[PDB]
C-alpha cells in the first residue's frame, strides 16, 4: 500500500470508457509514460481483491499484441490500474480523419489476427474486437486493449456481437472472428453495419438476417475476406490462422510502419481545424 497519487502524475484524459477514466500518465520515479485506468469500487470492495488477482496474472502474459498490465494500486475505494501507454491513438480515433484504404486495412487486420492467433495460457479469455479497442504505437505497432479473463445491469452495444452470442449459445473464439469481420467493415466504411438503426432493433435482427456485407466498390477479395468472417454458422467461420493466409491479407499487407501514415493523416486533420 503505497499511494498512487504520489507515485504517478496524470496528464491528459484519453478515455471516457465504462467503469471510469483512462489517463495518459507518468511514473514519478522512473519517468515511464503509462496508461492509468481509474475505477471506483465504492460499494464493491469485495470485488477489489479479485480484480487485482486478475491484473497480476495478466501482467505475466507474454503477448506483444495486447497492452501490458503493470499492476494496480488501491486508493480509497478507487483502483488505479497501470498499463502500457500507446501513443498513436485507437483506430476509431484515426477514423475521424476518414476511412482507411485497403492496404492500411489489410496491414491492420494482419496484426490483429497475429494477436488472435497467439496461444494464451490464461483460463477463460474474453475479447472485445472493435476499432475503439485497436491501439497504435507511435511506430505503428498494433495492440488490442480488450484483453482479459472471467452488478452490471445493462445489455450493452450489439453492433459487433455474433449471432450465437445473442442466441445465448455457448460461444467460443469464433465469435471474435465475427467481430473481426464487423471491425473490417468499420475500418472501410467508418462505422459498423446498421449503425443508423436503434440498438435493440439491431440486437434482434442479427440472428435472423443474412450477415451484413461491405457496401462500396472494394476488391472482390476484401469482400470475400469479410464474407468468410461473417458466416452465420460458427463452425464454418475460419480460424485466425486460416485468415492470416487469406489472399486479401497476403496480397495487400505492408510493413506495419506504413500505418504511421494514419497517425500523420490524423495530425493534419487536427492541423486543418478539427476537420
Ligand atoms: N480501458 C480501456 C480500453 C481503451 C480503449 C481505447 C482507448 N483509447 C485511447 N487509448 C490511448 N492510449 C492507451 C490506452 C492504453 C490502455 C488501454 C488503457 N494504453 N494506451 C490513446 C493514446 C493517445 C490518443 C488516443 C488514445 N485513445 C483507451 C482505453
Amino acid at each position: 500500500i503505497a499511494d498512487p497519487e504520489e507515485l504517478f502524475t496524470k496528464l491528459e484524459r484519453i478515455g471516457k470508457g465504462s467503469f471510469g477514466e483512462v489517463f495518459k500518465g507518468i511514473d514519478n520515479r522512473t519517468q515511464q509514460v503509462v496508461a492509468i485506468k481509474i475505477i471506483d469500487l465504492e460499494e464493491a470492495e469485495d470485488e477489489i481483491e479479485d480484480i487485482q488477482q486478475e491484473i497480476t496474472v495478466l501482467s505475466q502474459c507474454d503477448s506483444s499484441y495486447v497492452t501490458k498490465y503493470y499492476g494496480s494500486y488501491l486508493k480509497g475505494s478507487k483502483l488505479w490500474i497501470i498499463m502500457e501507454y500507446l501513443g498513436g491513438g485507437s483506430a476509431l480515433d484515426l477514423l475521424r480523419a476518414g476511412p482507411f484504404d485497403e492496404f492500411q486495412i489489410a496491414t491492420m487486420l494482419k496484426e490483429i489476427l497475429k494477436g488472435l492467433d497467439y496461444l494464451h495460457s490464461e483460463k477463460k479469455i474474453h475479447r472485445d474486437i472493435k476499432a475503439a479497442n485497436v491501439l497504435l504505437s507511435e511506430q505503428g505497432d498494433v495492440k488490442l486493449a480488450d484483453f482479459g479473463v472471467a452488478r452490471n445491469t445493462f445489455v450493452g452495444t450489439p453492433f459487433w456481437m455474433a449471432p450465437e452470442v445473442i442466441q445465448q449459445s455457448a460461444y467460443d473464439s469464433k465469435a471474435d472472428i465475427w467481430s473481426l469481420g464487423i471491425t473490417a467493415i468499420e475500418l472501410a466504411k467508418g462505422e459498423p453495419p446498421n449503425s443508423d438503426m436503434h440498438p435493440m432493433r439491431v440486437l434482434f435482427l442479427i440472428p435472423k438476417n443474412n450477415p451484413p456485407t461491405l457496401v462500396g466498390d472494394f476488391t472482390k477479395s476484401f469482400k470475400e475476406f469479410i464474407d468468410a468472417c461473417l458466416n452465420k454458422d460458427p463452425s464454418f467461420r475460419p480460424t485466425a490462422k486460416e485468415l492470416l493466409k487469406h489472399k486479401f491479407i497476403v496480397k495487400n499487407s505492408k510493413k506495419t510502419s506504413y500505418l504511421t501514415e494514419l497517425i500523420d493523416r490524423f495530425k493534419r486533420w487536427k492541423a486543418e481545424g478539427h476537420s
